[PDB]
C-alpha cells in the first residue's frame, strides 16, 4: 500500500476532437515505464476510476508495461472512442 502498486482494470471514452483522454502521463526514468501525472477532477479519467501514480500497465491488451511516454501518449489517444486499460497504483 505504501508503495507497492496495485493492477487495476479502467476504461475511458474519447471524444471526435480532443487531445487526451483525460489525464496526462509521466515517463518513469526512476526505472521503466509511463504513469498518469494528472487526470481531469471530474472527467472521462475520474469516471473510470483512474488514480495519480496508476501506472498503465496493459493497454487495449498491449503490454505497455515497458513503454515509453512518446508510446504510453499515443497508445493513450489512439485507442479511439474508447480506452481498455489495465494500470497499477499504490492504495
Amino acid at each position: 500500500s505504501p508503495t507497492p502498486v496495485e493492477l487495476h482494470k479502467v476504461t475511458l471514452y474519447k471524444d471526435s476532437g480532443m487531445e487526451d483522454f483525460g489525464f496526462s502521463v509521466a515517463d518513469g526514468l526512476l526505472e521503466k515505464g509511463v504513469y498518469v501525472k494528472n487526470i481531469r477532477p471530474a472527467g472521462p479519467g475520474d469516471l473510470g476510476g483512474l488514480k495519480p501514480y496508476d501506472r498503465l500497465l496493459q493497454v487495449n491488451h498491449v503490454r505497455t508495461r515497458d513503454f515509453d511516454c512518446c508510446l504510453v501518449v499515443p497508445l493513450i489517444a489512439e485507442s479511439g472512442n474508447k480506452l481498455d486499460l489495465v494500470i497499477s497504483r499504490n492504495p
